[PDB]
């Protein structure tokens, strides 16, 4: 799958909040570009001479995350984050010479995303009492991947000292998107552990963290919430959902081609950290089907 790579792949099931680490700092965000930030003003500009109801907001940016040695004590990833913006990514990684600032960044600073806004995206597997995850049919007059199928998620706003609340606002965030987006109430959500995180190479390496939620409705209880919401509760068109056992072989089936990239990352990082049983009894032929 040229359109998803892994960057980070997350020990024992996935990991809680509390052995988490960010460090946020103003090293860890993007380069002015090489002739200078007005060319991104200047897009902002076009943009908002079109649709002067745009506004920017603040978003994370992933510099990069490291992962201690495995079955170590204490904090297991150190997250390294700075502050982007929407207007920057208009700007850099959705404009059309996203490649070549790119090639520049490996150039200028041995890094393809120096020059890229780069911000972090949120995306859940959210699995149902009856063992199914729920998926989102997009809208097809949306900017980004229109009519294809999605997860859960989206792109926190910011507001270990400073970095314990930016680990407690990226787990929160998740949870605030599928109570905005499924309609559920927040009681019926687990806390989130973090699978890993995936890299969209077709928005120019943008990199959203996946992570896993269990939900304590049915499918159908599920399905209730959402559509009880009405069209103005949602800005996705449909909901659907597949049950654990036939997400083993997705990227096998006719769904995988309309699975926007991001939501590819989290079926792949539930499938490697949540299934791949380990050990004799989960292992078991009768219950890990060969082929
Ligand atoms: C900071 C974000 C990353 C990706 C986002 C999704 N929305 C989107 C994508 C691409 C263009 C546009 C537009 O408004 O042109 C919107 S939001």
């Amino acid at each position: 799958d040229p359109e998803v790579t892994l960057l980070l792949q997350c020990p024992g099931g996935g990991l809680p909040q509390e052995q988490i680490q960010a460090e946020l700092s103003p090293a860890h965000d993007r380069r002015p570009l090489p002739g200078g930030d007005e060319a991104i003003t200047a897009i902002w500009e076009t943009r908002l001479k079109a649709q002067p109801w745009l506004f920017d907001a603040p978003k994370f940016r992933l510099h990069s995350a490291t992962l201690a040695p495995i079955g170590s004590r204490g904090p297991q990833l150190l997250l390294r984050l700075g502050l982007t913006s929407y207007r920057d990514f208009l700007g850099t990684n959705w404009s059309s010479s996203a490649a070549w600032l790119r090639q520049q960044g490996a150039t200028d600073w041995g890094d393809t995303q120096a020059y890229l806004a780069d911000p972090l995206g949120v995306g859940a597997a959210l699995a149902t009492a009856d063992d199914f995850l729920v998926f989102l049919r997009r809208s097809r007059q949306v900017a980004e991947a229109p009519g294809l199928v999605d997860v859960p998620g989206g792109h926190p706003e910011p507001q270990d000292l400073a970095g314990q609340l930016v680990v407690h606002e990226l787990f929160s965030s998740v949870l605030q998107e599928i109570c905005d987006e499924v309609n559920l109430p927040l009681l019926t959500l687990s806390q989130p552990l973090l699978l890993g995180i995936a890299r969209n190479e077709t928005s120019a390496g943008r990199a959203s963290a996946e992570f896993y939620v269990q939900c304590s409705l049915t499918s159908e209880q599920v399905r209730k919430h959402y559509l009880s919401g009405g069209p103005e509760a949602h800005e996705s068109t449909g909901i659907f959902f597949v049950e654990t056992q036939n997400v083993r072989r997705l990227p096998e089936t006719e769904m995988w081609a309309e699975l926007c990239p991001s939501a590819k990352g989290a079926i792949i990082l539930y499938n490697r950290v949540q299934g791949s049983p380990t050990g004799a009894a989960l292992g078991s032929p009768a219950l890990l089907p060969p082929l």
